[PDB]
């Protein structure tokens, strides 16, 4: 008996105890856009298939697909897939949704990413996506959590590309990663919301304020997350808007509920 939809684990990397991350065989029949998400899961005591919304972290073009995942003991999904190992399997549905697409933008010269712990995972997909650094100019990668420990994944993603000997270099003064803690101490700290509005993350770049003017941003937190930032965005002038038509900024739950 064979399970449908289901792909191979290839490898798998612990990196907190709620945090982990891992890639699969991808499906024959994928064809996606980074930053889109689709559902995977894993069969539970009498073999009912535990489905779960999931952003593809690795980018489009990549042959084998990553995931960054959340660890939530009671869980059904992830209390059971955090301990999958190299050679199980899990299911996939192969359809790709999300409004977090490059299409749904327009602009040009900047494509900020907001985001707020596990909500990074789409961005893992769309700061290696080479239409992101083709069709825009610049790119902002603001990242927030607790602690130092959950930027890891995403710092260490980060550091790879720079120091990466030839596409390095090339997201030389393309790619601006503005990591922030709010428990821990760390050189940059504060909530996007807060540097946004008070300008920090822009005194920090040495940029110009944010403004409506061609630019651009994709939200990923917890429901408050993207409210808080929707509403910052357009206390500059940005307007949502999403999958296919000329818009400001596009949003998506980083997870359904009040977050653990
Ligand atoms: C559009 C979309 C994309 C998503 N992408 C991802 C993904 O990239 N990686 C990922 O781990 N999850 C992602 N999620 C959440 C995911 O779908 C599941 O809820 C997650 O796999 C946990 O499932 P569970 O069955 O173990 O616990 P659940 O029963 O689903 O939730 C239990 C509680 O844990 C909390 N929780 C669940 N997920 C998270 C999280 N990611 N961060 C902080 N708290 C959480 C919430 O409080 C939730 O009510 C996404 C959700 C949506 C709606
Ligand atoms: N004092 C307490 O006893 C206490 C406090 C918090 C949580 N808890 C337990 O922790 C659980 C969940 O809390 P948590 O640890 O996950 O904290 P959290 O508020 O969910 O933290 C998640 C991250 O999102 C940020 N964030 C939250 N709201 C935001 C907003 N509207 N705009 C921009 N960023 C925002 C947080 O910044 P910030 O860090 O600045 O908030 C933090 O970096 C609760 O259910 C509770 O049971 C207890
Ligand atoms: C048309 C724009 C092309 C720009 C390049 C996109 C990344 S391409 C990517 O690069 C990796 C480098 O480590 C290789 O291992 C991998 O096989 C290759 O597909």
């Amino acid at each position: 008996k064979v399970l449908p939809d289901a792909q191979t684990v290839t490898s798998v990397r612990h990196w907190t105890d709620t945090l982990f991350s891992f890639r699969v065989t991808r499906p024959q029949t994928l064809r996606f856009r980074s930053g889109e998400f689709v559902m995977i899961g894993l069969l539970d005591d009498n073999g009912k298939p535990i489905m779960r919304a999931y952003s593809i972290a690795s980018p489009a073009w990549d042959e084998e697909l990553e995931f960054y995942s959340i660890k939530v003991p009671d869980g059904p999904l992830t209390s059971r897939l955090q301990h999958i190992k190299v050679g199980e399997q899990i299911i996939l549905r192969p359809k790709p949704v999300g409004t977090l697409v490059i299409d749904a933008l327009l602009p040009g010269k900047r494509l900020w990413f907001l985001a707020t712990g596990t909500g990074i995972a789409p961005f893992a997909s769309l700061m290696r996506e080479p239409e992101a650094y083709e069709k825009f100019d610049e790119v902002i990668m603001m990242h927030a959590c607790r602690t130092v420990a959950e930027l890891e994944y995403g710092r260490q993603l980060v550091e790879a590309l720079q120091e990466d000997p030839l596409i390095g270099e090339l997201v030389e003064g393309k790619l601006k990663y503005y990591p922030t803690t709010t428990r821990e101490e760390f050189h940059h700290m504060g909530r996007i919301t807060d540097n946004l509005a008070s300008g920090k993350v822009f005194e920090d770049l040495g940029i110009a304020p944010m403004n409506p003017e061609t630019d651009r941003a994709m939200v990923c937190g917890s429901l408050a997350f993207n409210v808080d930032v929707m509403k910052v965005l357009e206390s500059y002038g940005l307007r949502e808007g999403a999958n296919s038509e000329p818009r400001e900024f596009v949003v998506e739950k980083a997870f359904v509920g009040e977050g653990i």
